């Protein structure tokens, strides 16, 4: 479960990542979801271009926690908003900082 592709979703809707490379392992399902409003992934394993870039000019309002808990953006772009919440701890970071871009 995974898909690296990015501006294929702005050939379906709208773009929602930078044109880099994005590694969504997990999140490859939030995103499905995500289209839809905003949806919470348990377990993300994901990592979006190194540096989270919607590419659309977003509202900057966000509300990130921890890695290991929920982050709740107020960033309003045109595809649909992202929560991922890891119910591991954020020792997955690590392996998270390499896969920043594989």
């Amino acid at each position: 479960h995974m898909t690296f592709c990015l501006e294929t979703y702005l050939q379906q809707s709208g773009e929602y990542e930078i044109h880099m490379k994005r590694a969504g392992f997990r999140e490859c399902a939030a995103m499905i979801e995500k289209k839809a409003r905003r949806v919470v992934h348990i377990k993300p394993g994901e990592k979006i271009l190194g540096a989270r870039i919607i590419g659309i000019p977003p509202v900057p309002i966000g509300i990130d926690e921890e890695r290991s808990t929920v982050m709740i953006p107020y960033t309003k772009p045109c595809y649909g908003t992202a929560v991922v919440e890891l119910p591991v701890d954020p020792e997955e970071i690590e392996r998270i900082l390499e896969v920043a871009e594989p």
